[PDB]
């Protein structure tokens, strides 16, 4: 479940071919005193892959829907992150809005979808990012500097597909 790789630890930890958190930056090196058991995780393949899969969507490179490699997750909710989940379900690297626009949506308010998205089982593909408070950023766990630049990031850098016209 625990690895290191560039300068964060992935904290990948599912019940088996479906996923339920997968998380968790740079933070203590010798944190693998946290744990008296783990400590692998099988770092042949299953990692190597699925760690550059990771880091693919994260900076903008990903291209197709993503939804996939991802291994699809099950239950682990902060509250509430069904709502929000529809959320990514539309919008892409493009779109940005607040947390009101996204829960009046649906059928709740911004504040319960605050705590939802926020405390997100799996920030590396929930559109959090794309969902700030009324003056700009709004993050506790993990954010603003990354927030930030996957903000700028998607935004630039236009893919588009080929253009083939066959008449």
């Amino acid at each position: 479940m625990i690895i290191q790789i560039e300068e964060y630890f992935i904290g990948m930890i599912f019940k088996g071919n479906q996923l339920v958190r997968n998380t968790i930056p740079l933070r203590r090196e010798e944190i693998f005193n946290f744990m008296d058991g783990e400590v692998v995780s099988n770092p042949e393949d299953e990692h190597l892959k699925v760690a550059e899969i990771i880091l693919k969507l994260y900076f903008a490179e990903i291209d197709d829907k993503k939804v996939r490699e991802l291994i699809s997750y099950k239950l682990e909710v902060p509250e509430f992150t069904k709502k929000v989940l529809d959320i990514v379900k539309d919008i892409e690297f493009g779109k940005t809005l607040t947390y009101g626009d996204i829960a009046k949506k649906l059928n709740t308010s911004p504040r319960a979808v605050g705590m939802a998205l926020k405390r997100n089982p799996l920030p590396l593909i929930i559109p959090c990012h794309r969902v700030v408070a009324k003056n700009s950023l709004g993050g506790y766990s993990y954010g603003l500097d990354k927030k930030k630049f996957i903000l700028e990031r998607e935004r630039l850098n236009m893919v588009s597909f080929k253009f083939n016209k066959v008449y």
